[PDB]
């Protein structure tokens, strides 16, 4: 069942996600450090990014009193040390699509899992599972090390911080008492320059093809971390030309490549990624929100608006077909709350049943991880079998048949299954990534058999 003989490389995004519990002592001690009217002044002026500590407290306490969640970018690297010296973390865990994917695969105990990120400080390296390899240059040659032991002292440190606040708590901002209405999280995302240089670094770059010889597939993600423009005159395009070069090295070695897409708010960057990356890879993983974002920049604004507004199976099948037809990679996987879907060219070697089985492995693996919070060993996949296909399945199936009646299916194989939906899971972060990892893993297994 688990295709344990396959070897997979993942890049490029891995980071620390760190959680802080805002109890009374913690929030009051923080506020106490500042001048109260200095804080008040900063709230009304409303900082939309965090450059200095007063931006942070201001945005936070505004969020705490409203009792409504918020995410705010950290755009100054030097703040890492401030956060770390001011707060204690409940938990530090691995985040970033490549990180999560690497840890899930190493939890399945496949034959080999190599992960790469250009930024590997010790603190990040130690959050990976045992078993994940990292490529390094040693004595002028390629070697792999256990990733926990491959860290570079001084590498840039990407850390996203989730502040949990629970209802009930009161604190004071000078004389003014303040009770928190609801629970929630205040999220501070790493969005400074040093962690936005998303690439294979120059030392390892010359060995990518040698790395390629060691794997059956590579899963690439994290393009969404690129910025428009960089300090040293580099730009998104510069990094995207390097990204294309990496793709070429693996595909020349007969590696199949899967790109897991992501939300890219800047439409121009989103357009550059789609243009530069998608037509050149084999497999692509998107969610329902992403399908519309892509269509929107491809010019299909009406259909994108329909998808966003009504979330119908039919409009997603049409929109997936358009994206495949326009971009001409090999297979598209769409993940949605109630159904997963594959769209392939008519000459894809897999049968409908194998395509279904691959999707089923994906939703099963994700349901497992959503229930347990972590894949420790291959038997854990079986926990996903305990999560039934959702209550909308029969309606999904009926609507799929109606959709096939309305829409053309000449040039395309379209396969739809219902998800093993977990209502309210131990782990929310990265379920889409885990679906794609399982789907792509089994897609490789079936191709290899063919």
């Amino acid at each position: 069942m688990i295709p344990e003989h396959l070897s997979i490389y993942t890049a490029y995004n891995a980071n620390i996600d760190a959680i802080v519990k805002l109890n009374q002592e913690t929030i009051q001690n923080l506020i106490n450090a500042f001048d109260p009217d200095e804080v008040k002044r900063r709230i009304e002026e409303y900082p939309r990014e965090i450059n200095e500590p007063i931006d942070f407290v201001a945005r936070l306490v505004h969020t705490l009193k409203l009792g409504k969640p918020a995410a705010v970018p950290l755009v100054n690297e030097k703040m890492n040390e401030w956060f770390d010296k001011t707060f204690r973390y409940e938990e530090e865990r691995l985040g970033g699509q490549a990180g999560i994917i690497a840890n899930t695969l190493a939890g399945l105990k496949i034959r080999k899992v190599i992960a790469y990120t250009p930024f590997l400080p010790k603190r990040l390296a130690e959050l990976f599972k045992k078993g994940v390899l990292y490529p390094v240059v040693e004595n002028g040659e390629l070697q792999f090390k256990p990733i926990q032991e491959a860290y570079r002292e001084g590498d840039p440190l990407k850390i996203n911080r989730i502040f949990e606040f629970r209802k009930g708590l009161k604190f004071k901002l000078g004389d003014e008492t303040i009770e928190i209405p609801n629970s929630g999280r205040f999220i501070v995302s790493a969005r400074f320059e040093s962690i936005s240089r998303i690439e294979t670094r120059e030392d390892i770059k010359p060995f990518l093809g040698e790395i390629g010889k060691e794997v059956d597939g590579a899963i690439f993600s994290g393009y969404q971390g690129l910025r428009t423009k960089y300090s040293d005159g580099k730009d998104a395009n510069y990094y995207l030309r390097r990204a294309k070069e990496d793709i070429i090295e693996f595909k020349e070695k007969d590696v199949k490549i899967h790109v897991e897409f992501a939300s890219v708010q800047d439409r121009k960057l989103r357009k550059k990624i789609i243009t530069n990356i998608l037509p050149f890879v084999d497999s692509v993983g998107i969610d329902e929100a992403e399908i519309a974002q892509i269509l929107s920049v491809l010019g299909y604004r009406e259909l994108a608006d329909r998808i966003f507004t009504y979330n119908r199976l039919e409009d997603s099948i049409l929109g997936g077909m358009i994206i495949l037809d326009e971009l001409n990679f090999e297979i598209l996987q769409v993940h949605t709350t109630y159904y997963l879907m594959y769209i392939t060219h008519r000459d894809n070697p897999l049968s409908e049943e194998e395509l279904a089985k691959s999707l089923e492995f994906g939703t099963t693996l994700a349901a497992a991880r959503a229930s347990l919070g972590d894949i420790r060993g291959p038997d854990d996949y079986k926990v996903g079998l305990k999560v039934p296909f959702n209550e909308r399945s029969e309606y999904v199936k009926l609507r799929f048949e109606e959709a096939k009646s309305r829409l053309r299916m000449r040039e395309y194989k379209v396969v739809v299954i219902p998800t093993r939906l977990v209502q309210n899971p131990v782990l929310t972060v990265g379920l889409g990534d885990t679906i794609s990892a399982g789907a792509f893993l089994t897609y490789l297994e079936f191709l290899k058999r063919h």
